[PDB]
């Protein structure tokens, strides 16, 4: 069984109307869920607009965030993987000379669609130094990658981390 924390969404901007179970009823359309959660305040009970569902694996996961945008209860929402900040760029090293551009293209587009792929090469010399920015569409793409353990690109274990403005 995959780790629970994996196989969960933070959903954000909900509308105060959702509940645990319209949003279950939501969501249950990509997947088993094994728990779903409306945020109340304690003594009023509303709503703190957020809330999150759990589904049985990550390809369930994987299916919802493949389907956004998300209308719940008439209201666009904004779903996350849980931590385990939001941005749409990675750096990624170890990559070394030989590392083209479709290389990582071909890599890097099952996890997302790629809007720039950025090959560093020295300032002085033009020569590669192994390491490169690549930025998709979305975030859930880095989200996606930067939880695995490892990323093979042409035969190179690469380290890759989100890159920030
Ligand atoms: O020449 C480039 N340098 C840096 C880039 N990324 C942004 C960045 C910078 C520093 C720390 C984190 C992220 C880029 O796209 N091209």
């Amino acid at each position: 069984k995959e780790p629970e924390q994996l196989r969960k969404l933070f959903i954000g901007g909900l509308s105060f109307e959702t509940t645990d179970e319209s949003l279950r009823s939501h969501f249950e359309q990509w997947g088993t869920l094994t728990d779903c959660v409306v945020m109340r305040d304690p003594n009023t009970k509303r709503s703190r607009g957020f809330g999150f569902v759990t589904y049985a694996t990550v390809e369930e996961v994987d299916a919802a965030m493949n389907a956004r945008p998300h209308k719940v209860d008439g209201r666009v929402v904004e779903p996350k993987r849980a931590v385990s900040l939001t941005v749409k760029k990675i750096f990624v090293g170890g990559i070394k000379e030989d590392t083209e551009e479709h290389h990582l293209r071909d890599y890097f587009e099952q996890y997302g669609k790629i809007e720039v792929i950025e090959i560093m090469t020295d300032r002085g010399s033009g020569k590669k130094r192994g390491f490169a920015f690549v930025t998709f569409d979305d975030h859930d793409s880095v989200d996606k990658i930067v939880i695995q353990k490892y990323h093979t690109v042409n035969g190179h274990n690469c380290e890759v981390r989100k890159a920030l403005s």
